């Protein structure tokens, strides 16, 4: 066996330290962008409507400030979400086109959603009819089955994290989200999204979530007891789907596929 | 209707919305995992307190810096006569300092080692003070993962003080992910039971030689009372050591339990 | 009464204790102590090199991990944990962590060199192991695992990729990245809801041992399916079938090892003197 001594050697490690490339995502800076009016303000920074100077492509630029990211200590959480959302392409999932950073700032290059959140739509329309609701639920189930196929579970689905494209299509935005040898005790979930889907369908039809109370403790009480009532104008299929989705035992909750097969969904989806 | 080639910088600026020499140092009160505690006095107010020095080296070794920031955030915005007060914190290179309330009578662990057992008056009084501190905690939305005699200090009047704080959108979350947080405060209730037992017997009720034995006992609520544990104390502890959390009493039911009412020197 | 001291004499007291606190001894390794040879493999965080200590000329492995990826993946304390565990662990069937050191950009692990590679490799080559190789591997593994448990260490990643081979083909447990420090801090004050499904014991390993035995004799693990759901379902129901060629003593040991209820699984000494093991191993 042959061994290298000192220099010729110390150069080996520093050569392979650079053949450790990992620069394989399009490179970006702030100068590639025109900045427009603010789309929103957040806990860690601000979102601006922006344009790539070259292509004129309209988009959203989320600036997060590394100062208040180091405070709450969510850096690696953010790396997780970013690596997730970068490798994820679907018409009902808001695209992460890219990301970059300087010091004190990390920028997220995101798809622009011109029709805002489903939360604002709910605030302005008070309630949705069954066509709009079933179409939202269909797009949601599509994005969620695509997500579950990529082994990623999004379990913070809610009208504030649902944006709308130009055609009014729903788009999931937030992503805050060994085996063959593991024993039973260490491996005993996705159905959580089915529950959230039931809650969302109810809120779309009625105007508020089925367990809303003026105190959080009362809502604990209602959720644990599955205590809620349907107003008159909620139809039977709608009632049927929402009741199937809001089962206390997660393994009694249908499969997203069954949701997409549900007769109410098929009849009302646009 | 826009363009650029400053704004963000502005929006950033907008988003950006103690010293050791201030103290006389007294005798050391104890040395622990990450540093030492010294008795101290404010040079200006002549107010006695304790100064905990943690050394940033081992803090970064054990990887607990964010955990410690959380500890201090929780404890500082918390003032109750049975919770050790965090007056403040500061730091220099290689050192973080905690300015804390001074507890002159030490830990309940040392007292329990000295006396082996506590009588019923002292025990029920400790439980009263603990339940008061814990109800205040739960009101400020804070659950203490582990109260235990090593984390309980004693003030000048021998009153209890909770010192450590180790592991201290619904409407869309399913029931399986709520019960936990919905009956999460009952954790403390269980611990209270355990503590009461250890206050009267001298050792906790699930003590074993191996950790798997202790797991088995805790999961099955397998424990026995010695002779000298009286009727009402057995009742309180048995109420508190219920396997199902919702079957455990409320803190205000503990504070009104007949045994506690009869034997406690505090309201 | 209490006495309080101001000025220099006070701060020097804290300073003194600072100096007395420092109580952490380890040998001061450096890159200059090593002659580097050909690469042995690549990893998520760096490269393994065949290396030699300058003075002894003693041959070993030098695993270089780059702090950049360690910081990105947020695995720094996980690595510190696994290094602490593997360092204070000396057994003939456990790959030896001679030491570790670091410089900005790099942390180096000085490791025992295993010249015959991974058991995963040889299972790929031979597709299946005969009962003699299998029983011998299980014997060496049970020895290493009983040593691990006795020093309060639950490895949790028993698998052919984590098993290396010495110059004589003897087994070496290699990756301690999921390994954990067993309890005994106390559980005396923990309620049932915070230890039932969230806290295990060493029986984990026993289960894996079973799996491994199966995979040694059959070619694939016994709960293999396409996606997690199926495999999870099979594991939770302990649904597996033996091929016809698996002899009955092997079936007995694997069925004893793969029990849903942890404390029903045998103890390592029961495995080591199981009749099949005794008959087929050295
Ligand atoms: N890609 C986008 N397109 C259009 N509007 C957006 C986009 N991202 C964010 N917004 C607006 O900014 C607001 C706040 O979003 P932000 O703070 O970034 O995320 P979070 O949902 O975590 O609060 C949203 O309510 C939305 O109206
Ligand atoms: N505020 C305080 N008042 C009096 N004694 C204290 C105080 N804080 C710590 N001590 C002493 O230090 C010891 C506990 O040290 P501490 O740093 O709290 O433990 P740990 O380092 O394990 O968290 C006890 O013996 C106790 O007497
Ligand atoms: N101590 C060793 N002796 C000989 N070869 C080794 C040693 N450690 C690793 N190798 C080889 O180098 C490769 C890299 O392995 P390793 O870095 O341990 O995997 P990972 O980075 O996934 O933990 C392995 O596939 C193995 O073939």
């Amino acid at each position: 066996e042959d061994f290298r001594s000192g220099s010729e050697a110390f150069d080996l490690i520093a050569q392979d330290e650079e053949e450790f490339n990992k620069s394989k995502k399009r490179q970006w800076a702030l100068e590639d962008f025109e900045i427009g009016r603010p789309l929103g303000k957040g806990k860690f920074g601000n979102v601006y409507l922006a344009r790539e100077k070259q292509s004129k492509f309209i988009l959203a630029l989320k600036v997060l400030f590394k100062a208040q990211l180091e405070k709450a200590g969510v850096e690696h959480q953010l790396r997780r979400e970013v690596e997730i959302q970068s490798h994820l392409r679907h018409p009902n999932i808001l695209r992460l086109y890219g990301y970059f950073h300087d010091a004190t700032r990390v920028y997220l290059i995101l798809e622009y959603a011109p029709l805002g959140t489903v939360y604002r739509e709910l605030q302005k329309l008070s309630k949705f009819d069954e066509q709009r609701t079933a179409t939202y639920i269909t797009e949601l189930a599509n994005a969620l089955s695509y997500c579950h196929s990529k082994r990623v579970i999004h379990r913070d689905i809610k009208p504030e994290n649902l944006l709308l494209g130009s055609a009014g299509e729903l788009k999931i935005a937030d992503f805050g989200w060994t085996l063959d040898y593991l024993p039973p005790e260490m491996i005993e979930d996705e159905k959580v999204d089915l529950w959230s889907l039931g809650v969302l369908c109810y809120e779309f039809l009625v105007g508020k979530p089925p367990f809303e109370a003026n105190t959080y403790q009362e809502t604990y009480k209602r959720i644990s007891r599955v205590e809620f009532t349907f107003p008159d104008f909620v139809t039977e299929g709608a009632r049927d789907l929402i009741s199937r989705l809001l089962k206390h035992n997660p393994s009694q909750r249908p499969m997203l596929r069954e949701v997409l097969e549900h007769p109410w969904i098929t009849a009302n989806s646009s």
